[PDB]
């Protein structure tokens, strides 16, 4: 079979993307009111987001 290979790939592919989208929100989530009030850290989320 070759069809559902494809098939697989063209819905997996993106939302293995879409959820490592989710995944540098989450991180830079768990960031304190150290890491985020801060100033020099706030530039990090404009950078990284």
């Amino acid at each position: 079979l070759e069809q559902t290979e494809k098939e697989i790939q063209m819905l997996d592919r993106l939302y293995s993307l879409y959820v490592a989208v989710i995944t540098t929100i989450k991180g830079y989530g768990d960031y304190f009111w150290v890491d985020v009030v801060e100033k020099i850290d706030e530039m990090g989320e404009q950078v990284q987001q």
